[PDB]
DNA sequence: GGGGTGTGGTAG
DNA sequence: ATCGCTACCACACCCC
């Protein structure tokens, strides 16, 4: 037990936090693709003409969870009985289900308690425990057996467990669907043997957005090839609103108002107008799901293929801790405020830069809420304030830094008992050259 | 046209 | 119990 005032909260925390996981994996991840290709020109061009293959886990932390069990859980079966990762019983989020318990309709991001409800009497919901380390070991024999493939002209790293990758065309060859379901096949079987058991699902297009429907269409343990120009009814009609990307419970809430709760993407394409689109969730995102509603990407998400240094290139730096949060005093308020900016510049140092501008948002109790949220140490109902703040000089150093993190606290004025969360943020980083003279 | 701020939303 | 992170685009609204 390691209280939010004890020294190694943060340490503690971030090692049981699978978000916090999943953002350093893929931090590393883009850090790791910008060094390998430091002096290699990757890149797509538009002389090229590219195939997509997107490239994704199955069910991935639950599915390591499994082939790692502990022999306390040697009987269980991931092909017959509901399996979950999760930390505890009650209100703990589910980090991964398998296929099996998505069967009942339980979802990641579900609380324990909530997904056991949706089980029949006598079946019996598998709970088991993270396992980060080897989460992160089948990860990079999913990355190496990509590489090794030598298929790929760009290897796209988009999370631990996901990957676009993108295969160029001569126009000396004929591409066929025979080699793409080969290949696909191939890149199954390797993962499959490279990972001793895991499984990917894979979507294969000549958009980026196609392929990543053609992957929610290829999913549990296949694989879909859907060009633009095999698009068709049967299958818009497959896929709800929210699988376009983009497109979360906000834009998603909006659309249903707008357009008379639309069922499926054919519903929406076949009764939309882009006018009443943009007007319905903004110009931007009414463009891009009008691009998409045609098979097509948008230039925002092209930019990864022609320029990934610097999609791939980190702009801002920070940490969010909500949970967990329960101080008594503004002193202690304060050495967090410090421990956390002491991590951030272990972290901006590791890269070499400084920073201009700094944020610090928090998270306060809804006057109303109660003082001890349903979720045992949650956050609970929360109103959010931040600040921010442009420093004189770009800077690295905690002096300057922490004393105007905690005064950018101070005209925040939550007072500290009901503090429930904080985020410290390096808004604007500036390049360390070699020439330092004043 | 250029800048500024805080807030919202998405995604693994 | 239980680990509700974090990068970055877009937008509303302000200034010149
Ligand atoms: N979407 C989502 N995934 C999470 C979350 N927390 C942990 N994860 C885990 C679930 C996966 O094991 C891993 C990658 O996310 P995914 O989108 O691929 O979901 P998952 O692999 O569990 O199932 P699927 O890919 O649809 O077969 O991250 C979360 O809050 N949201
Ligand atoms: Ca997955
Ligand atoms: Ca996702």
């Amino acid at each position: 037990i390691v209280a939010c005032d004890d020294p190694d909260f943060l340490t503690s925390y971030f090692a049981h936090s699978r978000l916090h996981h999943l953002s350093a994996w893929k931090a590393n991840l883009k850090d790791k693709f910008l060094n390998e290709n430091i002096h290699k020109y990757t890149k797509i061009t538009d002389k090229d003409t590219y195939i997509i293959f997107h490239i994704d886990f199955d069910c991935f932390f639950a599915t390591v969870a499994y082939l790692c069990r502990s022999s306390s859980f040697s009987a269980c079966d991931f092909k017959r009985d509901p399996i979950v990762v999760c930390h505890g019983t009650k209100n703990s989020d589910i980090a991964s289900c398998n296929y099996v318990a998505r069967s009942y309709g339980i979802k990641n991001g579900m609380w324990v308690s909530q997904a056991e409800k949706m089980l029949p009497n006598g079946i019996k919901l598998i709970s088991l425990p993270y396992t980060f380390e080897q989460f992160q070991l089948k990860s990079e024999a999913f990355y190496s057996t990509l590489k090794r493939l030598n298929i790929f002209n760009l290897i796209l790293p988009i999370s631990i467990d996901e990957a676009v990758c993108v295969r160029i065309i001569p126009d000396n060859i004929h591409n066929t669907n025979t080699l793409n379901a080969r290949l696909c096949e191939e890149i199954r079987q390797e993962i499959f043997q490279g990972t001793n058991g895991c499984t990917v699902s894979i979507g294969c297009s000549d958009s980026l957005v196609l392929a990543r429907l053609a992957l929610k269409m290829a999913k549990p343990n296949g694989y879909n090839i859907t060009f633009k120009s095999n698009l068709s009814e049967e299958f818009w009609s497959s896929f709800k609103l929210d699988d376009l990307p983009g497109v979360g419970h906000s834009t998603l809430s909006r659309l249903e108002s707008t357009f008379d709760s639309p069922h499926s993407l054919n519903d929406l394409r076949k009764r939309y107008t882009l006018d009443a689109l943009k007007a319905s969730v903004g110009s931007k995102l009414g463009m891009k799901i009008h691009l998409a509603l045609q098979g097509q990407d948008d230039e925002e998400s092209l930019k990864i293929l022609y320029d990934p240094k610097e999609v791939l290139q980190r702009k801002s730096l920070s940490i969010d801790i909500n949970w967990g949060i329960r101080f008594k005093n503004i002193t202690q308020v304060d050495l967090f405020i410090e421990r956390g900016c002491q991590y951030l510049l272990e972290k901006l140092n590791e890269i070499n830069k400084t920073t201009s501008q700094i944020t610090l948002k928090l998270m306060r109790r809804c006057k109303d809420a109660p003082i001890e949220p349903p979720k045992y140490m949650g956050m609970g109902r929360c109103d959010s304030f931040s600040r921010s703040s442009r420093l004189g000089i770009p800077t690295n150093e905690f002096g300057i830094i922490a004393t105007e993190m905690k005064s950018l606290y101070r005209t925040l004025g939550c007072p500290p008992m009901e503090l429930r969360g904080l985020a410290l943020q390096f808004n604007k980083l500036v390049d360390v050259g070699p020439d330092n003279n004043q």
